[PDB]
């Protein structure tokens, strides 16, 4: 019976970063209470001012990463507010039945609802928005984010002994669609109706004008880099709900990777690169093991470095001259 | 010696349904005789009529699921009567040797011919058209398929222990590349060979025009949806024999998984979505808990609900309100 | 103190050839010295003609094959000669700190250096040139090649029991992006910064205009087929640098196959065709058992039989009726 067990609210934050959690389960089977408002917004997304109008969970993109244990009860309370213009609905991957939900949760401006499903299976998944006959609309306007399960016993090697993170971060992958004119510049638009008038065409050509993380060229830089230290264990999740990604620690590796996010398999180990197919969420764990800058990418390297999906960690500690030196610096002789 | 095994004739049926055959084998290994009559056919491929000039195995797209066991051997009659125009022959990616038959099997108009070959590895596997010098062409146009070689034991889960299906379904994922005009308007031929004349230029592009299942969109949903019911174990093969695509069952999972295909390998367990290379069978095995209304995609959702990859199960039985509900139904308060 | 360790020179070979190496460790941990020059040169990539500047390791597309085992040091020579033009350097993704080495190893023309690193992971990986504002340009004119770290005790199966090849082969794969005038023909340029000013557009499109084996269409054709014998096991690595693969071989199958390239993990087992991620090397091993002409390709067959990603075997001894016979050769009745 639902109703005698606890209730636990969480109060969700900003990607790249994640609620507070307990890797291990602390407590029995809860109902998670989860609240998120639907957004649409302008948003700038290269160094260049291209603007489009995003489709957002909780105003940012992607959306919040939710945070349960296996057979916990997700309860998500969706507001559709009446400053928005469309109709949405949300689609979670780890549901079943009710096409994850999107069946359940269609929100007009000015309406809420709320959905409660069982999260019976342990991995990280997508979820996103799906409004019939406008799925991919949304989706690539930025409506989708990532909710991970995990076992209640926490994470698994391959061999089943613990695997323990000190931290999480998020990395939403983001294609999108922008229309251009016909020597190629790209369109900006008053409203989300208007940009939708363009966006079927640009999306039929298969080819993403931007790529990227957190919502913008050049957003996990900087003031805003991921951080670490040498010795730290740190858990990327990664999710592309609409196009396959492959991402890639520049000076690193995923020690232990699960690309296609389910954890009751074994991870891959020792991988340089792997691939999360679109419509799926990934995780990674790496132990640094040497200090200084990173790069964080999708290793289609136009779709990193032009595009944008690339970002970066700064890492503190010690170099280890073993594992790697210049023995001679660059110099003519 | 072949000789003295037994024969057994099979007739095939139309996709996405599956020839009758037993999981585990009830006798040795056989002989198993299959023929397939090649048509070139027009066929209308999308809601806005756009017509091309399909090349199949016996009349559909794509061709039918052949199902033999290991180490049976598969005898295939190809037929390709004096009312098509191209030569044509069958790889069998199950197959060893001659570049999978393709070699041994080149029928003019008016020719037949018939391939043995011995199913040595278990799995699903592509089979396709070959010609030397219009592979891309012949396979893109629908001439590709795929067998089914089972265990003698049936499928096994990732712990050694029976999976048994009690349906199962075939999806073929093919991409088309119509030629069009300066405008982006689709063309219409009288023959195969006016086709072909514009078809190495739409192919160079790798941008499909349509992505659809058993042979257009729309074809698996209304009068034709899959269908199943809560409590059935259902597999799903799915074949692509020129382009990744990445299946996802829209309010499920496939609960084990050979995402490329080879029974030999532990399934993954629990995906929401899997990546099937160009080039490859794979299949999925999922017990449905929920009734209603599925949809069956291409997880990149612009092929999907753009470009025709999708299509629709309707479940029969018992809503599961411990498993999700709609705790408060969308309204304004 | 690595200082007490042997070193061992090895003198690189050409790919597709790999230098000579023992799969078994026969000393203990070395450290084993490469040197490799860099060299910009003009390449004919295609039958037409069509002409890139080529920015090679070695004078090779791909770059030689290094091979190490694990625990090894590798130190490489890194000479970039004033007859070239532009700023290089080496990131391996075998290795760990600095970018892989990217960070320490920038050498203007007319400079050299050397890197050192530890080799802690077994796999095949990729390494390649990427100077910070232009690592897709050089990636995709060829500036990439592949490292196999081999485990000290050799290649183990799914069950733990020796796998030993007889051969080796590394197929690098090359995605180019050779920009067009309005009518679609491909331009040619004197120096590569001249072709650089037209690069990042030709990129941007993600539709390579070529994508070839060993440096050029038809590369590995002909009197440069690959070879082998009926009986005889062979391990062909894979690599491709900037975007997916699909791997197949034309008549026979990946025994076993470590698609993303890492050694601690089992291979999978019988694949018809396996997903390489661009950024990453992957290897398949098999063994040869009907004589004859295989291709061995990517399996998006447009990618294969139109833009250049296809080679050949051949392949010497005894026809094996048991696997595949025709039965009756194609004739008319
Ligand atoms: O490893 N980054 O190219
Ligand atoms: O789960 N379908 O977007
Ligand atoms: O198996 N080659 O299409
Ligand atoms: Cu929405
Ligand atoms: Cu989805
Ligand atoms: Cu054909
Ligand atoms: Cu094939
Ligand atoms: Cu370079
Ligand atoms: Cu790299």
């Amino acid at each position: 019976d639902i109703s005698t067990l606890p209730r636990v609210k969480v109060d969700l934050v900003k990607p790249p970063f994640v609620h507070a959690h307990d890797q291990v389960a602390k407590t029995g089977p809860r109902v998670v209470e989860f609240t998120m408002t639907i957004e649409e917004k302008k948003l700038v997304i290269d160094r260049e001012g291209t603007e489009i109008h995003a489709m957002t969970f909780n105003g940012s993109v992607p959306g919040p990463l939710m945070v349960v244990h296996e057979n916990d009860y997700v309860e998500l309370r969706l507001i559709n507010p009446d400053t928005n213009t469309l109709l949405h609905n949300i689609d979670f991957h780890a549901a079943t039945g009710a096409l994850g939900g999107g069946a359940l949760t269609q929100v007009n401006p000015g309406e809420e609802t709320t959905l409660r499903f069982k999260a019976t299976k342990p991995g990280v998944f997508v979820y996103h928005c799906a409004p019939e006959g406008m799925v991919p609309w949304h989706v690539t306007s930025g409506m989708n984010g990532a909710i991970m399960v995990l076992p209640r016993d926490g994470l698994k090697d391959e061999k089943g002994q613990p695997l323990t993170y000190d931290k999480i971060y998020y990395v939403g992958e983001q294609d999108f669609y922008v229309p251009k004119d016909e020597a190629g510049n790209y369109k900006k638009y008053e409203t989300p109706g208007e940009a939708y008038e363009d966006a079927v065409k640009a999306m039929r050509t298969l080819t993403p004008t931007h790529i990227v993380f957190n919502g913008a060229v050049g957003a996990l830089t900087g003031d805003h880099a991921l951080t670490a230290a040498v010795g730290e264990r740190v858990l990327v999740v990664h999710s592309q709900a609409n196009r396959d990604t492959r991402p890639h620690l520049i000076g690193g590796h995923g020690d232990y990777v699960w690309a296609t996010g389910k954890f009751r398999n074994p991870p891959d180990l020792d991988q340089e690169t792997w691939l999360i197919p679109g419509g799926t969420a990934g995780a990674a764990f790496y132990t640094f093991r040497q200090p200084g800058v990173y790069a964080y990418v999708n290793h289609n390297l136009i779709e990193a470095f032009e595009l944008g999906a690339a970002g970066h960690f700064k890492v503190t500690g010690e170099w280890n001259d073993d594992l790697m030196t210049s023995v001679v610096k660059p110099a003519s002789m």
